[PDB]
């Protein structure tokens, strides 16, 4: 599975997997109802509602159906690398997006270490 988050068309979290709680620091109850931008740092945080709105108006994906590696942010403030896949769905007429996260911290850690030892 890995971390999975579902948001409605406004970026508000509807479902947050147990694995996402483990990864982001927030529990289910706490996360649900919050905007998804609480999972990332600036400048993406303030800008995310616009990326979501730009997509809805242009129908031109930038991450949907491509994937992308980004910096996410846990509750205690630490930032970390993760791979992200976004899926589009529809329910009760309104759009919902699904995000599948893969923690890439260990990889970034193994990479910098191998680098520093020449
Ligand atoms: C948690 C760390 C995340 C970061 C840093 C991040 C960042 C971004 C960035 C940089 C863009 C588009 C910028 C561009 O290429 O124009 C974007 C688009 C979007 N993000 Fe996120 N995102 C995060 C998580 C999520 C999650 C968990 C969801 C869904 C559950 C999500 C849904 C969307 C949607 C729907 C769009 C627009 C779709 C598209 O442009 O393909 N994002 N995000």
């Amino acid at each position: 599975p890995d971390a999975m988050i579902v948001i409605d068309g406004h970026g508000i979290i509807q479902l947050f997997s147990t694995a996402a709680e483990r990864l982001f620091g927030w529990s289910e109850l706490e996360a649900i109802g919050q905007n998804v931008n609480i999972l990332m740092p600036e400048p993406d945080r303030s800008r995310h509602d616009s990326y979501i709105s730009r997509y809805r108006t242009t129908s031109d994906p930038h991450i949907i159906g491509i994937g992308r590696i980004v910096t996410g942010k846990r509750r205690d403030g630490t930032t970390f690398p993760m791979h992200l896949s976004i899926g589009e769905m529809q329910s009760g007429g309104e759009p919902y997006f699904t995000g599948f996260v893969r923690d890439l911290t260990e990889h970034q850690q193994t990479q910098a270490r191998l680098q520093e030892l020449q």
